[PDB]
């Protein structure tokens, strides 16, 4: 197995998936990992799995459809394995925890968004249908940007955002378009 984190790339106390290399902190792994299990599958080989299972659940998919779907087992564990791909680009410090505005000429956000946040909503099962999750990620980003104007920090925003709606298009086999 790998000797470093895969989400944060430190060493430290790791936990080792059974069924792939990959290794994990126990809060940097989503779900948090679980007590006993053993073997134990990260979430990487569980959504593998799902995918193995219904070769099918990869052809192409309108957003809105997906948007709509209830909060299932299969469509959390999605869920919570785009959230670990945000977490997994550093840049997602900045989007971590609870954020404050102060700054000459800006106003903050009415509804401040934070990925912990999203992270404890999802943990809680607070999200019944998939847009719940989707409209809270994006609303980090939507924030983000209307805060830093024409700072070159709203750059952060952009990148970020990049992230998820790839791994987005991705995990729920979004139908590719131009
Ligand atoms: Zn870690
Ligand atoms: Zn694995
Ligand atoms: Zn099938």
């Amino acid at each position: 197995n790998s000797n470093i984190c895969e989400v944060c790339n430190k060493w430290g106390r790791l936990f080792c998936c059974d069924t792939c290399p990959r290794s994990f902190h126990e809060h940097c792994h989503i779900p948090s990992v679980e007590a006993n299990k053993n073997p134990w599958s990260c979430i990487f080989c569980r959504i593998k799995t799902i995918q193995e299972r219904c070769p099918e659940s990869q052809s192409g998919h309108q957003e809105s459809e997906v948007l709509m779907r209830q909060m299932l087992p299969e469509e959390q564990l999605k869920c919570e394995f785009l959230l670990l791909k945000v977490y997994c680009d550093s840049k997602s410090c900045f989007f971590a925890s609870e954020p404050y505005y102060n700054r000459e000429g800006s106003q903050g956000p009415q509804k401040p968004m934070w990925l912990n946040k999203v992270k404890t909503s999802l943990n809680e099962q607070m999200y019944t249908r998939v847009e719940g999750f989707v409209q809270d990620m994006r609303l980090i980003f939507h924030n983000h940007k209307e805060f830093y104007r024409e700072d070159k920090f709203t750059r952060l925003g952009i990148q970020v955002q990049d992230i998820f709606e790839k791994n987005f298009r991705n995990i729920f086999a979004i139908q590719e378009t131009s």
